[PDB]
């Protein structure tokens, strides 16, 4: 069987700080834990890459959930979407409101619909139906979100490889700030902000939306890894082509069928966590990966 | 420089009566004609595709517009993608409910926004803000498609070649009937049902939307290609994978950046018709075609 393995990003940020990037440290340690402790225990790779993505979700210092960057008119808008990489199955929602795990509304159009995405008014529709609660948009907005909506007026994700060789990815995100009513980007359309192949591997990404999209950079990603390419070649090609091509900026996280794995990113930062071999493995900025014991 | 090509195709289907069949042969005339016209004034692929789709659209026996099928409420949700290969720029439309011409707001979203994709609220507000008009509900409703959405309750696309080189796509449906609220199919998703590359080609997709997302069509379709590939091997491949991983049938269209052009699919018949170099060509069922020449 497979060591499992379970890759987290925090998105891609320009500069963090000082005390901002220890909130984001504490966010991703828990994130990856949570992830890890569904794997050692035998939990699924699908269930490993939504418990993971759900903390990211639940801690207001990340871009998906509550923390959410706000729309133009001061309302988070999430999108997110889940991919199992066994026989392709997938779930995915765009522009959805007042819902507190955009994520695992994902999960449910997954398992229970006979479709891949829904969106905006759909997608509360089914949220209800599934007995998803209704939070008030309110316990979804931070006091940090509307001092960066007023100032520019004037993503989160997780792979796994599990102990059976089943791979999965998960991305949530609010969007980008001051974005129209209802813009969907790439985080809820696969191949773009994710996709998960047990023949292949699982990629999760982030950055510039449009950018992603256009490229398709989490299929793209997976392409150069079937010519035989590194997962790390494979990230430097697919966002050196993103870079090249369009101009646009972001990073990745990527695990193989074989339980390889990195994360790389061309925007300053990328806060990103993994464990593997009962180890954590962290950073930030290019270079300054921790490695501590995780029990 | 290049000699122009406008493909087009009106859906993947089941068999069809004789009468239909005649119906939808005219349409497909009109739509490629528009196309090729568009070209022969010397105007851009992108131009070309959204004048193919647009007549589609209005064709009250496509998938598209008006004609689309009804969601679980009886009603009409539409999307729409189209793409420029020079710089990969892409407008999307996803839930699109009371215009007209979907394709045309997907443009707006391309030339008129720096986003990529609309949804829902948010799309019908910017419809409103171009001043497209908001129409009445019912005029895309059709007779027949209320008798298909009875009787389960007990697409439509362009790819051309411009003389200056460059390559469009444009996918516009209904999508499927009796679809949940507010369902997004492939068609507006960019890589799925369509995608268009000045350096590959462009493709542009019809059949099961989710198994088209799930292994991203069009953008596999032009993998092949990139990878020395004949258009027809390539869309033998990319559908022969579709069938074989996912197991759904369906149906493309795609021209590469030399010109060469196919219409290959897995379901029963997949209305097309192509215009190159003074001859229009059309098919529904396999093997059989007609070449006439064009004024
Ligand atoms: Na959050
Ligand atoms: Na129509």
């Amino acid at each position: 069987h497979m060591n499992p393995i379970v890759v987290v990003h925090g998105g891609g940020a320009g500069p963090i700080s000082k005390d901002r990037k220890e909130r984001v440290h504490q966010g991703m340690v828990r994130a990856a834990t949570v992830g890890y402790g569904i794997l050692r225990e035998g939990g699924s790779a699908v269930d490993a890459v939504e418990g993971a993505v759900v903390a990211l979700e639940d801690d207001p210092e990340f871009n998906a959930g509550c923390g959410s960057v706000l729309n133009t008119n001061g309302e988070v808008e999430m999108d997110a979407s889940i991919m199992d990489g066994k026989d392709l199955s997938a779930g995915a929602v765009s522009a959805v409101q007042c819902i507190a795990n955009p994520i695992k509304l994902a999960r449910l159009v997954m398992e229970k619909t006979p479709h891949c995405f829904l969106t905006d008014q759909g997608a509360a529709q089914f949220a209800a139906a599934m007995g998803v609660p209704e939070i008030p948009g309110e316990k979804l907005v931070t006091e940090r979100n509307k001092k960066r909506l007023e100032k520019e007026k004037h993503t989160v994700g997780a792979v796994a490889l599990d102990c059976k060789g089943n791979v999965a990815y998960a991305t949530s995100t609010g969007g980008i700030v001051n974005k129209m009513v209802g813009r969907v980007g790439d985080s809820p359309c696969l191949g773009a902000g994710g996709y998960a192949d047990n023949d292949i591997g699982a990629v999760s990404t982030t950055g510039h939306g449009e950018s992603i999209l256009k490229v398709n950079l989490a299929r793209l990603t997976l392409f150069h890894i079937e010519q035989g390419k590194t997962v790390e070649e494979a990230a430097d090609l697919s966002l050196g082509y993103m870079k090249s091509r369009v101009k646009g900026l972001g990073g990745l996280i990527v695990v193989s069928k074989t339980g390889d794995w990195v994360a790389k990113w061309t925007s300053t930062s990328m806060p990103w966590a993994a464990a593997k071999d009962g180890k954590l493995h962290f950073g930030i900025d290019p270079d300054d990966t921790t490695i501590t014991d995780l029990p």
